This record gives C-alpha cells, sequence and structure tokens, in this order.
C-alpha cells in the first residue's frame, strides 16, 4: 500500500524533474556558450 503509493509518487517526480533540469542544463549550456548578463540573468 505504502509502497505502491511511493512508486507512483516518484513516478509523478521523475518527468517534471526530467523537464526542469533538462531546462536548467540548457540554461547552464548557453551561460557556458556564450557570456551575456542575460544568460546569467536566465
Amino acid at each position: 500500500t505504502i509502497e505502491e503509493q511511493a512508486k507512483t509518487f516518484l513516478d509523478k517526480f521523475n518527468h517534471e524533474a526530467e523537464d526542469l533540469f533538462y531546462q536548467s542544463s540548457l540554461a547552464s549550456w548557453n551561460y557556458n556558450t556564450n557570456i551575456t548578463e542575460e544568460n546569467v540573468q536566465n
């Protein structure tokens, strides 16, 4: 019971975490590609 809902919580968390981490990594890569204050803010 508790294991099932924990697994469901993890599955729900996985996609959102993947998307947000992809966005953050893309922002970091952009800041490491060029150097602008706008990239720092992003």
